[PDB]
């Protein structure tokens, strides 16, 4: 399968035509204030410089392999451990966030993928409710160079070829995420690529994160995808809610 | 394991010493109104007389094994299928519900235990997020007699012995529950007997079900448990929320 260019995704993966798919369009005034949504807890994310982390070009995105010990909680006793993170982005002049807010698509989007501590392996967790949790944040253009993201973007050139990978030194993973861990949207959806497994809890931060133009450009323009072809516009059209009510941690 | 004496429940099952156990004390004052909680939807609960259902005195409760085909959804994409239902009660002039409201203990309580459609069987579901779900309703003393419960209560004589069972014709299982599926409390808890696995979603109706006084005597008076003792006060001690917030489908 490929981003923008058949095969159609149900042909390759019928799950992708399920009723509860991701990403989705967030319409904050139809979201539901749920006071029981407490602040996110992220421990162990402040990594030292060694060991090094694997950063690969998989042709569908750039992916950082996170080590054991990144622990996350959506609620009391509802804990997770981070596996990896990756990005989604547009092209020159065009946005490529997966999730949108009232129609507005953001320049790019970070996804940090976690596994319920109730499941030992990802493949037990796939398809099961709550088995996987993704923290999503939006990246926009702001006036300043973002130093947390620079640590990755400055390494993009070395893995421009589809399938190539490099070791980067450890970074503070939490530094790539927004400021208020108490302000987010949450719904249950799916993987946004095949196999499109449902049961994924999606937490989308209410706050954005700001990158320079040199940094967003670097993100879309540096990487080569499948075929003699650029890795760009690697997002999925927003999917219908089909009766799902998006929740908000804030009024 | 039993209610009143040894063995102690953590010595049986380690999970019975978990932080997030059931039952709890529902203080509506502190419940988070959550407008994403829509009305519950049952399917296939209106059973014909054949096939018949096994009703058992397992020495801890009276338990009705339910057939295939009984579908329940907590909301869009949160789908379960019913396994069994059972009862908790007190004694003469003593209440026996597991859950209490602002300290109030009700005469008895019906549990309807469900399995997430993501799991083929209970052992896969235990301890997993949302793996099992229980619908709980309180039974109160009422003026007129309940004809739905008379179908079951009239058969208790036949299973007085501990470990005995009978076969009863099918019935509207939903008529054993309140008519209002829209107004409820929801929280994440445990099973209230070993192995006491967490990750269980408890939905507690605020509408009660009404049984005549004799019916409540029939329930509490008829059955025999371990030793030469009646089966009575077969509820577990109220457990602390330990930071969990109960949600409410209504303001
Ligand atoms: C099979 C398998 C697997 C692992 N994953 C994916 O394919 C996939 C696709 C999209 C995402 S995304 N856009 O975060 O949901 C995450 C994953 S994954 O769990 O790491
Ligand atoms: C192992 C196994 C099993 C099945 N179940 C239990 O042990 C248990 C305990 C308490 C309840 S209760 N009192 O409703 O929580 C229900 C079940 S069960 O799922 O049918
Ligand atoms: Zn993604
Ligand atoms: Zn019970």
């Amino acid at each position: 399968w490929r981003y923008g260019g058949d095969p159609p995704w149900p042909r390759v993966s019928p799950a992708c035509a399920g009723r509860f798919q991701s990403p989705v369009d967030i319409r904050p005034q139809l979201a539901a204030f749920s006071p029981a949504l407490r602040p996110l807890e992220l421990l162990g994310f402040q990594l030292p410089p060694l060991p090094e982390l694997r950063l690969r070009n998989n042709g569908h995105s750039v992916q950082l392999t996170l080590p054991p010990g990144l622990e996350m909680a959506l609620g009391p006793g509802r804990e997770y451990r981070a596996l990896q993170l990756h990005l989604h982005w547009g092209a020159a002049g065009r946005p490529g966030s997966e999730h949108t807010v009232e129609g507005h698509r953001f320049p790019a989007e970070i996804h940090v993928v976690h596994l319920s501590t109730a499941f030992a392996r990802v493949d037990e967790a796939l398809g099961r409710p709550g088995g996987l949790a993704v923290l999503a944040a939006f990246l926009e253009e702001g006036p300043e160079e973002n130093s947390a993201y620079e640590q990755l973007l400055s390494r993009l050139e070395e893995i421009a070829e589809e399938g190539s990978e490099t070791q980067v030194p450890g970074l503070d993973i939490s530094a790539l995420l927004p400021s208020d861990f108490s302000r987010y949207f949450q719904y249950e959806g799916s993987l946004t690529t095949p196999p499109c497994a449902q049961g994924v809890i999606w937490t989308v931060f209410q706050q954005t994160v700001m990158l320079s133009a040199k940094q967003l450009h670097t993100l879309s323009d540096t990487l080569w995808g499948p075929g003699d072809s650029r890795l760009q516009l690697n997002f999925r059209a927003t999917q219908p809610l089909n009766g799902r009510v998006i929740e908000a941690s804030f009024p």
